């Protein structure tokens, strides 16, 4: 509808003629009618055009519109209403997703942190975990659902799901945005393993987190891991973990991350001191 | 084409979705089948709608399909491999295969120069490259990677002016943020050069842009580098508190076990401070 106009603008900005893009299975008329909005074009031909023009399909669609993934839109709306503490609008979003079981479960799980009246039932959570167990390629969808619902999942199932998510990611194409989320959820499961004294699970998650952080930047996850791993060493007898936690606090302080600094500081004063 | 249908089927299979639930009055279930089998086409908007219905981000599609099926992505993966091995022989065979591709060959020669200084892009090649980058509608991954890898052969004044345009017009995706992160790094790199050449009006402009780019983001690595470089700017303006900023960034590197970064920034600190 308007995809053609986006293609024309980017194509012309690169000074690439339509005649230079045409070949045996892509004519100049097919490109022109698409750019003019007079005809659609096959997805394989668009991907061929974007490849010749060195435009990722992600850059192409995001230039056209921000409305192309309803799940990500739902996450941004929830992110907005949660910051506003807009209870009413979150419950309205819950009514929009009443026919979507997993999404409504996730909305109710997020809603509970600011309104204990709303809570996902155990049958709803079990349906979600059953879905996540049956998934063999963990994607952005699955990772976000687990992370935003982990508070209503028992530790045994949460650790089993985490291990399968990490394993599934290791055999994947290694999407970098998903890697970051998989790393953050593994650290969140590591925290709970240390607090509950499941040091066998803790040692396992530590080795996977180190693997996920290797040859990556991701200084935020490394900073959180420094604190959490030091917390593990403090409960294992090593007093050096106390130095690790203090260094992680200094990192938050030096970078002006006041919210993270004060959030971890009171945790350091409660469970360590 | 046929591989495109294979990608959508395994994506739909991984999400445990049936074809009748994806079908609507725009696309019948039988055509979804024929498309996955490579026996029929679908329009580009139908493909985008299918991915959204499957709750698969366009970034996920890029990493699972475009990464191994587009010219620029496969080129970068070969350059990274041959550069890591210092395989100058495999890099020139690459260049001869991309000799007809102008901007790609310019970048290959610019990267080969760091190991084999007899290879350099001509002044006519750089002018065509900067013409192109000055004239694009938006800065995508392709344009950002070109500037970052060829910046050694661009005079400072053009590099700064190109950096201004890149910051203003880069293709931004909220779900991904890969381009935004690269733009932040290249802006910090241009900031370092502006300080060494004592062009502090350019520096103060880049500082304000980098602070904006780091707002509402994590990116602790870029913030740690920016903390050092901003402290170097402060020191070069008589603000000796910049020394504290530079020492703090070095401590962040040391606490996180980033030895290559710690010693590299330490060496710069011991010389110029």
């Amino acid at each position: 509808k308007e995809l053609g106009k986006t293609l024309r603008r980017l194509r012309q900005g690169k000074q690439v003629s339509i005649s230079s893009l045409a070949d045996e299975h892509l004519s100049k008329s097919q490109i022109s009618r698409f750019e003019r909005g007079e005809s659609e074009i096959s997805s394989s031909r668009l991907l061929n055009l974007l490849d010749k023009l060195n435009i990722t399909i992600d850059e192409f669609v995001s230039t056209h519109s921000k409305t192309h993934t309803h799940f990500f839109t739902l996450l941004s709306r929830v992110r907005k209403y949660y910051a506003e503490k807009n209870v009413a609008k979150l419950l309205k979003l819950l009514e929009d997703y009443a026919h979507k079981d997993y999404e409504s479960t996730m909305i109710k799980a997020i809603l509970s942190s600011i309104e204990p009246t709303v809570e996902p039932s155990e049958e709803e959570v079990t349906r979600l975990t059953d879905y996540l167990f049956s998934v063999e390629q963990w994607g952005y969808y699955e990772i976000i659902l687990l992370g935003n619902c982990s508070r209503f999942i028992n530790y045994n199932t949460l650790f089993l799901l985490t291990k399968e998510m990490v394993t599934s990611f290791a055999y994947s194409e290694q999407n970098k945005t998903n890697k970051t989320l998989v790393t953050q959820l593994s650290i969140n499961c590591l925290i709970i393993s240390i607090d509950y004294s499941y040091f066998d699970h803790s040692h396992y998650l530590i080795e996977k987190i180190e693997f996920l952080l290797r040859d990556e930047l991701n200084f935020y996850e490394k900073t959180v891991f420094l604190y959490v791993h030091g917390y593990y060493k403090l409960k294992q007898g090593q007093v050096s973990g106390k130095d690790d936690m203090r260094q992680a606090l200094q990192i938050f302080k030096y970078l002006g991350e006041d919210a993270l600094y004060y959030s971890y500081k009171e945790h350091y004063r409660k469970e360590v001191l």
